[PDB]
């Protein structure tokens, strides 16, 4: 679930900074999604769209309002480490996998302030 995947941010970037939450960064990281990711960052959030994308359209898989985010999961921490339960049921996993590759491939990619908040209708 959303709540889950901002913990496992946090997990594997533990000084990432709540108020951030408020914020959209890129083209994709936020709800939806426009035209081609600005940069690296960028790209693990389209990436991450991409593949709740996948999950929704695996027929054994039906979520609340169609919408991923409410797929709640089991996942746990350790030194920075993300591991998702095996106990999770197979659309549990999809997403549990989606959110931490994301969260991995987040902490790995540079962040470029002036993509915070871009203005998306004009560089999306
Ligand atoms: C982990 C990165 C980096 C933060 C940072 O300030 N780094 C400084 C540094 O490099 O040291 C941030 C930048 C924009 C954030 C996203 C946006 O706030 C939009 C949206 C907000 C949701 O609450 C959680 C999912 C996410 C996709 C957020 C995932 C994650 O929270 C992002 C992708
Ligand atoms: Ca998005
Ligand atoms: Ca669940």
């Amino acid at each position: 679930a959303l709540w889950q995947f901002r913990s496992m941010i946090k997990c594997a970037i533990p000084g990432s900074h709540p108020l951030m939450d408020f914020n959209n960064y890129g083209c994709y990281c936020g709800l939806g999604g426009s035209g081609t990711p600005v940069d690296e960052l960028d790209r693990c959030c389209e990436t991450h769209d991409n593949c709740y994308r996948d999950a929704k359209n695996l027929d054994s898989c039906k979520f609340l309002v169609d919408n991923p985010y409410t797929e709640s999961y089991s996942y746990s921490c350790s030194n920075t480490e993300i591991t998702c339960n095996s106990k999770n049921n197979a659309c549990e996993a999809f997403i549990c996998n989606c959110d931490r590759n994301a969260a991995i491939c987040f902490s790995k990619a540079p962040y470029n302030k002036e993509h915070k908040n871009l203005d998306t209708k004009k560089y999306c």
